[PDB]
C-alpha cells in the first residue's frame, strides 16, 4: 500500500567487477518463487554489455536463463538494465543498486507501482556472506529506507 519510495542508487558504481560466478545468498522469498532457488549466475563482459547465464530451480524444476545487462547512463550511478529470457519469454526492465563495496556483494532493488511490490535480492562472490562483506550489508540493512532485514531469507546451497 502506497507508491514506491525514492530510492537512491549508488554514486560509485564500478562496473568492471561483474565477471564470473555470483551466487544469490540471499533474497525476499517473492523473488525466490518467481525467480527460482539456489541461484546462481556467470556473467561474461562483452564490450559495453554483460551477457548473464544464470541457473536456479523454479517451482522445483531446474532452468538455465539468459540475459543481457547494460548501465543506464552514467556506469557510475548504479541504475542498471536487464533483459531476462527463460522458456521462450522475454521480460526487461531497470533496477537499481542500493549498496555495493565494488569487490564481494551487491544489494539489487526494484519495485513496480494503489499499491507496490519490492523485490530484493543479494549476490555475492562467494557462496556464504562472511567477515568484511557481512559486516558492510548488516550496517546498511540498520539504516536502510526501504529494505527489511526481517524479510530476507538466505541461501542454504546445501538444491538437490
Ligand atoms: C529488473 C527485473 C526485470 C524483469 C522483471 O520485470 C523483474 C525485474 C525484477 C527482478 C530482476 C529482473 C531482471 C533480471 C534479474 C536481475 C535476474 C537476476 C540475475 C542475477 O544475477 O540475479 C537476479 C532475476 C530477476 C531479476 O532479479
Amino acid at each position: 500500500d502506497g507508491a514506491c519510495p525514492e530510492v537512491k542508487p549508488v554514486d560509485n558504481f564500478d562496473w568492471s567487477q561483474y565477471h564470473g560466478k555470483w551466487w544469490q545468498v540471499a533474497a525476499y522469498p517473492d523473488h525466490i518463487t518467481k525467480y527460482g532457488k539456489c541461484g546462481w549466475a556467470e556473467y561474461t563482459p562483452e564490450g559495453k554489455s554483460v551477457k548473464v547465464s544464470r541457473y536456479s530451480v523454479i517451482h522445483g524444476k531446474e532452468y538455465f536463463s539468459e540475459g543481457t545487462a547494460y548501465p543506464v547512463g552514467d556506469s557510475k550511478i548504479g541504475k542498471i538494465y536487464h533483459s531476462y529470457t527463460i522458456g521462450g519469454v522475454t521480460q526487461e526492465g531497470v533496477f537499481n543498486v542500493l549498496s555495493t563495496d565494488n569487490k564481494n556483494y551487491i544489494i539489487g532493488y526494484f519495485c513496480s507501482y494503489k499499491g507496490h511490490m519490492d523485490l530484493v535480492w543479494v549476490l555475492s562472490r562467494s557462496m556464504v556472506l562472511t567477515g568484511e562483506a557481512k559486516t558492510a550489508v548488516e550496517n546498511y540493512l540498520i539504516g536502510s529506507p526501504v529494505v527489511d532485514s526481517q524479510k530476507l531469507v538466505y541461501s542454504d546451497f546445501s538444491c538437490k
